[PDB]
This record gives C-alpha cells, structure tokens and sequence, in this order.
C-alpha cells in the first residue's frame, strides 16, 4: 500500500468509532494530552496527582489501589477522603479489616466525627450496604477497606454443594455490575483496598477504571531513625487519561503525605525550583538548604507553598 495521509484520516473514524460505543478511554496513544474534567479529588500530593493526569482520582469511577502490606493505600485514600471531605463532600468507610486508627486519620485531615464507617458482617453485606449508601446520590466518596476480607456468607456459615468454590469472584463479580452502574451515575467515586491479584481481584481489575499499584521504595532516613518512607506508586490502569505513569511521594510516619515535599520534588523537575547544591533556591531567595529543610520551610511559609503548587497547574495542570 502507498498509503500516507488517507490513512491517518481513517485511523481517526477508527477510533473515533471506537469510542462513541465503548467510552472515550477505549483507544489512546501513550503520548496524547490529557482530557480534563471539573471534579477531580486531590490525593493530597501532586505528583500522583500529574501521573493520574487529571490531576487527582475520577469521580463517578472505581479506583483500585493494591500493593504488600504498609504500602501507603490506606493512607493514600484516606488523604483521598480529607480532599472529598474538605470540599463539603460526604465519605463513608466500609471496614472489613477492623484496622482504623482515628488519630492518625485525623492528622491527614479526616473529619473522623461526621466520617461514616460501617463494618459488616458477611461480604455481600458490606457491599450491599455500599451499594445504597452509594444510590442515595449523597456520598462523594466511598473506600472498602480490602477486597480480600470481603468473606462471602456460605463461607461464613457452612457452605452448599451446589457449586461453591471462587464465591469471592462472583460476589465481586455480580456486584461490582450492579454497582458500577450507580457510581458512573451518581458521581460518588469508590475505592478499594487490595492487599497485593486473584483474591476477587478479577472482577474488580476489570472494572476499575484506575488501578494504582503502591509500593515502599526505601526507609527514608533523617540523620535519626526513620521519619517516614518513600512510596513509588504507578498507574497500572487509567481510563482517563495516559496509563503506565508513575509517581513517588514521601509518608511521614503519623503525619502521612509529605504535600511540601512533592513540591519541592516536582518543583525541580519543572524548572520552577533550582538547586545550587545542597541549597534549594526558587524565584530569587532561598528555600533553605536540604529537601528537610526546604520542606520544613514550605510547610509553615504556607503562603508560598501555594504559589508554587498554585504554578505547576498553570504548567501542565
Ligand atoms: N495509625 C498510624 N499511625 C502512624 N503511622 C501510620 C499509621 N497508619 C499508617 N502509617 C504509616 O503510613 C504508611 C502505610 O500506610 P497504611 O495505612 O499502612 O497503608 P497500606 O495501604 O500500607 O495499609 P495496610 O494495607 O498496610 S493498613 C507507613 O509508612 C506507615 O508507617
């Protein structure tokens, strides 16, 4: 064929075709520029933010963020929730692992007292109390803390011959269809916690439109013991904009997301911020010298710290 430029006009109904019957997310080309819509909720650091493209999670979607135990998932949505909650929003906490420690959520900014938690007894429960509490149109944002704890009732009680085996998937299966219908038209985003898959995880792998894989990189020292940890998270999956990007952010042990410390990271990696050596400099004075003290210096010159997050928007958003 000495085909040139017809081609790629019909490569574009291809698509285009392909799209207006299976989503705007069915086709895309690694290097295409993000879409970008109103709502969006911050995950408390915006380098995973930039990696997500649209700049924080997808509302009326299911994210899925999986990973070894002590990642940063459960930190990383429940920053997710602070964000829905500190927009006036409304989120509950569907608890099968019976493993939230309020202080440490309230640090990151939960409002724990109007945070609705519920705790099931069987998994079919757990999610069909999740599937209401979603219908009502009323919550902005909804996390199930692990999909693996989600025991289904026969398994709880005795079981039945008929057919048993991989209840799990079937259970996430015929629920995650009757759901995903109500969260892409609602505008309640959920999200779920898998702990590192194949547990109920098919299902879900496909019907989550964002799947995030979190992992700790290193112990991140402090001259001390260990403040907190270097989280390297990627999107696996992403309906919404550009997948197999990454991010990496720091966790302080009880303080959680290093927000300033991913402004200075990415403030570097973006010109806006310069290093001359050791010294951390941004738009004529100094930052201070050492990410530590850079970001101890973000963290309370507040009014800046802003300015700088307030750019990195303007310049990819
Ligand atoms: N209650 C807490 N108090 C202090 N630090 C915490 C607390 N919960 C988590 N962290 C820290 O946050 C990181 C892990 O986040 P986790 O909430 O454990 O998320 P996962 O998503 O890692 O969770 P399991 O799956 O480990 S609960 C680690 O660096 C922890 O030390």
């Amino acid at each position: 064929m000495t085909q040139t430029p017809d081609r790629e006009k019909a490569l574009e109904l291809a698509v285009a075709q392909i799209e207006k019957s299976y989503g705007k997310g069915s086709v895309m080309r690694l290097g295409d520029e993000a879409r970008q819509p109103i709502s969006v909720i911050p995950t408390g650091s915006i380098a995973l933010d930039v990696a997500l493209g649209i700049g924080g999670l997808p509302r009326g979607r299911v994210i899925e963020i999986y990973g070894p135990e002590s990642s940063g998932k459960t930190t990383v949505a429940l920053h997710a929730v602070a964000n829905a909650q500190a927009a006036g929003g409304v989120a509950a906490f569907i608890d099968a692992e019976h493993a939230l420690d309020p202080d440490y959520a309230k640090k990151l900014g939960v409002d724990t007292d109007s945070l609705l938690v519920s705790q099931p007894d069987t998994g079919e429960q757990a999610l069909e109390i999740a599937d209401m509490l979603i219908r009502s149109g009323a919550l902005d944002i909804v996390v199930i803390d692990s999909v693996a704890a989600l025991v289904p009732r026969a398994e709880l009680e005795g079981e039945m011959g008929d057919s048993h085996v991989g209840l799990q998937a079937r259970l996430m299966s015929q629920a995650l269809r009757k759901m995903t219908g109500a969260l892409n038209n609602s505008g309640t985003t959920a999200i779920f916690i898998n702990q590192l898959t194949t547990t109920g995880g098919k299902a879900l792998k496909f019907y989550a439109s964002v799947r995030m894989d979190v992992r700790r990189v290193e112990t991140l020292k402090d001259g001390t013991n260990a403040v907190g940890n270097r989280t390297r998270v990627k999107v696996v999956k992403n309906k919404c904009l550009a997948p197999f990007k990454q991010a990496e952010f720091d966790i302080l042990y009880g303080k959680g997301i290093s927000r300033e410390g991913s402004l200075i990271d990415m403030g570097v990696d973006q010109g806006l911020i310069r290093k001359s050596g050791a010294w951390f400099t941004y738009e004529g004075e100094q930052l201070g010298q050492g990410k530590e003290n850079a970001r101890n210096f973000l963290v309370e010159n507040a009014d800046v710290a802003d300015e700088i997050e307030k750019k990195i928007k303007e310049k990819l958003g």
